[PDB]
């Protein structure tokens, strides 16, 4: 018993971890296979980051420029190319901690455990969800580029984020490991609007189902709800439309407990008009989004 | 900018993870140099738990019936020795992947990481405190026992933590690497009290000041306390009462920030007194103590 925002262990990603400097810029790198990946803006200096023309910085900068090191070990660089916002540097050496691996896009509303990282050197690891506005609040500080989210399934890392920005908000923004963002952003130091965020229903609910689990059940009332009324208040509330694939992925957490889906919408909604009235749901006093019903069942059975 | 629940990254601690079977228990082990430490009740079957005689349980068991694996690879145990309420299993290999490391008990208030584990697999790392009555609240369930705690100082691990019990109330038990269980905690399926805990005054004061650095500032008002007046208020509201070493302890982050150590202590009874109306800190809806001032410090500045 117990419910908390836990990440997955970050053994397989810290080995991946190098820096890579490029002039008078240093930052993270993930060296997987004989490949680093890192952001694109370690060719940039503080000049170039209003509006930097990346394929032109990029010219002036040959294999010898990148300065990759892995702790103690330097890698060889023998070929640079740019994707989207993230540059490949082809190394001479094949990473021998390379784990098994994936790069994948996540949608947003799921979650993954970031490692924040300095100089090459790991400091800390989270979990977070990438919110429905492709914006993460994550904790990164200046040098935590190329950081990584990544979620892990038995032996595989799949690689999800990797943090490139901070917006003048104070929000995280970044790319797939294909250097894609995630959300409107681009990689230059100008303001950006992050879209109109909303909570993640599913992930309430999916919370509230943790909740019940581990014994916080004083929420529970003697209603129900369809998913039309319970898409009003969800409306007025900002969060996320409730559909039947949410219904569908909320089963197995519905199944062991026995509290139908609408019925927890009626707690959810109860709890939305009402406020938690000075008490506490897993030792929160607001509504959790960011576990998924996935996370709660690998938490709530002990999956390794 | 950002401030998140972090946890040490655990690589350095999933490489010490054994698997330890005696009899028909299994629980997880700590795999450092030529010693493997577990739980002593790895010993016990379900009728045995009630009131073990543990010296009497020991006495049936020799190094062969000790089942240590380390994922692939099967230990060799050639001696076996219990120490307060851990196991000591000796064997023929030291692990190649031992970190630098120390035993250290730790201090309530103090926070460490945990790495939760099943049959000796990593599952996730969370960050957590101590609570001062000893108990801390964690993520656990059956299997989860000889799980460790653990804080890192650049390349060594200091393991704090051992985990052995869940109390009837949900909360968790367990002891330093020593044996010796943290609390009045007895290793025996017995209803035990856990003394009445507090809010840890310390840890909610740097955690105000991790909102101030942040940009959350709204809590910040025109008042100021004394050490007496505010110790009333603590008093009043469970708090640890506040003393001079805990106000010197939160020098850096005062003198970082420009605000007085007791005009936070202002801010802290006008909130104690006041609630939060209906506003968040730092994303949470009540007053945060599982931060010490020298995670805040770590966090806000970026330490690998
Ligand atoms: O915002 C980053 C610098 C920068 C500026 C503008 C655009 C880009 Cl792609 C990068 C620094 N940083 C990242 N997390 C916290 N600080
Ligand atoms: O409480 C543990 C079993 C047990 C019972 C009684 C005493 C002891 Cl020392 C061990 C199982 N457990 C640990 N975390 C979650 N579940």
């Amino acid at each position: 018993s117990g419910f908390r925002k836990m990440a997955f262990p970050s053994g397989k990603v810290e080995g991946c971890m190098v820096q890579v400097t490029c002039g008078t810029t240093t930052l993270n790198g993930l060296w997987l296979d004989d490949v680093v990946y890192c952001p694109r803006h370690v060719i940039c200096t503080s000049e170039d980051m209003l509006n930097p023309n990346y394929e032109d910085l990029l010219i002036r900068k040959s294999n010898h420029n990148f300065l990759v090191q892995a702790g103690n070990v330097q890698l060889r660089v023998i070929g640079h190319s740019m994707q989207n916002c993230v540059l490949k540097l082809k190394v001479d050496t094949a990473n021998p901690k390379t784990p098994k691996y994936k790069f994948v896009r996540i949608q947003p509303g799921q979650t993954f455990s970031v490692l924040a990282c300095y100089n090459g050197s790991p400091s800390g690891v989270y979990q977070c969800a990438m919110r429905p506005n492709f914006t993460i609040k994550g904790s990164f500080l200046n040098g935590s580029c190329g950081s990584v989210g990544f979620n892990i399934d038995y032996d595989c890392v799949s690689f999800c984020y990797m943090h490139h920005m901070e917006l003048p908000t104070g929000v995280h923004a970044g790319t797939d490991l294909e250097g894609n963002f995630y959300g409107p952003f681009v990689d230059r130091q100008t303001a950006q609007a992050a879209g109109t965020d909303t909570t993640i229903t599913v992930n309430v609910l999916a919370w509230l189902y943790a909740a019940v689990i581990n014994g916080d059940r004083w929420f529970l009332n003697r209603f129900t709800t369809t998913l039309n009324d319970f898409n009003l208040v969800a409306m007025k509330y900002n969060y996320e439309p409730l559909t039947q694939d949410h219904v569908d992925i909320l089963g197995p957490l519905s199944a062991q407990t026995g509290i139908a889906v609408l019925d927890m919408c009626a707690s959810l909604k109860e709890l939305l008009q009402n406020g938690m009235n000075g008490r506490t749901i897993l030792g929160s006093a607001l509504l959790e989004d960011e576990f998924t019903p996935f996370d709660v069942v690998r938490q709530c059975s002990g999956v390794t």
